[PDB]
């Protein structure tokens, strides 16, 4: 019986959310690609959900795959980002799902994308818990002091509303598939450029897990077959802006 971490998210549920009044039960996106690439496997694989995080707030993705190099986890199964500093320590399937950071602010500001962020220095929303805040200080050299964690997309809305005067934010950072909810439900902002980075979401195991291989051959089934769309479909399918 594999102990298979999920994060505890607050919000954007569609992706992976424990149900109400569970444990170790676990509904959205993420759950069900999970279950339909392992029933595509020709070995039984028993898992138990277990939560990751204090459930107040999204917790660190990073530290998360951190608990299978200790071997609090057998694996890590989420919408977790495919990304350098997390691929040196586990193994990722290939991505499920496309993913890569986009710049969201409202329409007509001096914020045009990603380089104009980085030549002022306005407030950056990012989301709580996510790798974007280590791309932004790390690889863009982007000023600690200038990152506003945003944990929900009523908080995302709030900080560009307010703006940088009023303790809000010029531009969120974020992966798109939030920010495509985000902006579903909150017409009035914009992704701004393009996808600056396209680092996909995995499952995690550990270093040499021949899972991590299996499970990249069930994605090539579930992506032929539509599955993988008629799973997108059911939760993330919304109400455009344009
Ligand atoms: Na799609
Ligand atoms: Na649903």
């Amino acid at each position: 019986e594999l102990k298979i971490g999920v994060p505890l998210r607050v919000s954007y549920k569609e992706f992976v959310s424990q149900i109400r009044g569970t444990e170790n039960m676990f509904k959205g996106f993420c759950i069900d690609v999970f279950t339909a690439a392992v029933n595509l496997l020709p070995y039984a694989v028993p898992v138990k959900f277990i939560p990751y995080g204090n459930g107040k707030e999204n917790p660190s993705y990073t530290h998360m795959v951190e608990m299978i190099t200790t071997g609090n986890f057998d694996g890590v199964v989420g919408d977790v980002a495919i990304v350098t500093n997390r691929t040196k320590i586990v193994d990722f399937t290939q991505p499920y799902a496309a993913s890569g950071l986009v710049v969201v602010a409202p329409g007509g500001t001096p914020i045009k994308g990603i380089e104009s962020l980085r030549e002022r220095d306005d407030p950056i929303g990012y989301q709580v818990g996510s790798f974007a805040e280590s791309y932004l200080r790390n690889e863009l050299n982007i000023s600690e002091s200038r990152l506003v964690p945003l944990g929900t997309p009523e908080a995302y809305a709030k900080a560009l509303k307010d703006g940088p005067s009023k303790g809000g934010v010029a531009a969120i950072v974020d992966e798109r598939p939030y920010v495509e909810l985000f902006l579903s439900s909150n017409c009035a902002y914009r992704i701004v450029g393009q996808e600056f980075t396209k680092s996909g979401w995995g499952f995690a195991f550990p270093r040499d897990s021949p899972l991590a291989i299996d499970l990249s051959t069930a994605i090539l089934e579930l992506a032929e077959n539509g599955d993988l769309q008629r799973i997108h479909d059911k939760w993330l399918m919304k109400n455009a802006c344009t």
